[PDB]
């Protein structure tokens, strides 16, 4: 019931960048997170194996009794969020819809950017979710296959990234763009590279972090949310991988001290 | 279909404060408006007749077919929200909830007042409303009869409204409040005496204004947004009352010279 958490799920530390934001704007929700470690990176792989996948760990939340179920995955919310939603009785929340509606109202030269897996550029989300909304803004679209790697290997603030990002993201520097959309919830945590090599002009938009907004509202919409005191069971950390690593990496990023998450199986 | 229209109701002319501002931020949303002005008032009504009056607006849209419903009315919003949610197809918003979700934002002091019709404030629907958020917060709520007719019978820049308003509203000074809901979608056609009355240091919230955000984000979630393009068809507006009195009002708060409705029959 209202009571019962919010399942959150990603190939692996990417969610994160989705339940920072909730920790800040729904602290009295109780959270439950899932990442695909040992499978990450989702951006290369099939489609129909990253619905399978995607499944995999809605099940594994569906377990815990989930009240609704937030797919912190652009990769995953491309090819999964309409039959997921479709066929669970539960909300199922999208991340790429409330992060194409922050960029079309923030643009003021029309010129949007979009970088993100070779999977969701692939699936052409974030282009169609943009020209359903205005038709006259011009998208550009750049899969960025070495961003999940570095922030993986906890290396996302080292001159490596920054040399990554910066070649990568050469290829938008003579277009002009006024917004960058961060398009794969692994980016945020490499925003402070990406806006430096975009340049202080480009708004850069957290399509994660502007999902919790619609979260709120699903809550009051569906009326499902928690009592608004501190839940009395703790936030869960899961992962495929090893829980020491995700740790490290979750501990620093969230602010959180010891953070401890638990390593299991799925397949 | 997602080319259907929205469609709005209201006991009178107040639900135009939530059309307005969807005419702002959904420009290619097609709207049918229907306001009970023969009714009107619903605020002194029993709640089982407001509930029947509203299901009677809402059958008379979904003759229409609707693709969404928006209760653009506190009072009804306060007493049939639920039941019309529960057994209707399509989406269906209430304008409370945006309302205290703002509310509790804007609020610095957490000293937040509401003013309504005798039946929203009877309901308690945003002191509940706004202690599931955030139970610190002090709630003070306020009836004001006298407000909707005086919108009503076209005077709300009147002479008489900057009496009516202050009179009324005496009972909400030296209360330290830094945030007041207009909780009666007529209200915001009385904003500018309202404001002048608080102070210019309280922020006033628009309760329907807010709740268009949420149809933006819902049109998205349901997938059932009209194509971004003008309609083929205009708007529809229709009233229980004078047509020549609606149009005389919607016309001036809308802006849309030459706007008109049609007066027709419920029950
Ligand atoms: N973090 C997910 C998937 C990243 C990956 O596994 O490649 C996304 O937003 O795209
Ligand atoms: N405008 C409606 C009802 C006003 C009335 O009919 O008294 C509301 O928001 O309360
Ligand atoms: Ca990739
Ligand atoms: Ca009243």
């Amino acid at each position: 019931s209202n009571q019962e958490a919010i399942g959150l799920i990603d190939s692996g530390v990417g969610g994160l960048t989705v339940l920072k934001e909730a920790l800040k704007q729904l602290p009295n929700e109780r959270l439950i997170y899932l990442g695909d470690t040992a499978r990450c990176p989702y951006g290369p792989r099939p489609a129909e194996q990253v619905v399978q996948f995607t499944w995999e760990m809605a099940d594994f939340l569906l377990k815990k009794r989930i009240k609704m179920l937030v797919i912190a995955c652009n990769t995953a919310t491309a090819v999964a969020l309409e039959e997921i939603k479709a066929a669970l009785p539960i909300p199922v929340v999208g991340v790429i819809l409330p992060g194409a509606r922050a960029a079309v109202k923030v643009t003021k030269n029309n010129k949007i950017g979009v970088i993100g897996t070779l999977g969701t550029i692939k699936s052409a989300s974030y282009e169609i979710a943009i020209k359903s909304k205005a038709p006259a803004i011009e998208v550009t679209s750049l899969a960025c296959p070495k961003f999940v790697p570095i922030v993986e290997s906890n290396q996302y603030r080292s001159s490596v990234a920054k040399k990554i990002v910066a070649e990568t993201l050469q290829a938008l520097q003579l277009k002009g763009l006024d917004t960058l959309i961060l398009g794969c919830t692994h980016y945020p945590l490499l925003r402070p590279v990406i806006q430096n090599v975009m340049g202080s002009h480009v708004t850069l938009i957290d399509s994660g972090a502007e999902t919790v907004g619609e979260v709120s509202m699903l809550l009051d919409y569906f009326d499902i949310a928690h009592t608004p005191e501190a839940p009395t069971q703790p936030h869960e950390f899961y992962t495929t991988g090893s829980a020491k690593m995700f740790e490290e990496i979750a501990s620093s990023w969230l602010g959180i001290e010891n953070l401890k998450a638990q390593q299991i199986h799925l397949g």
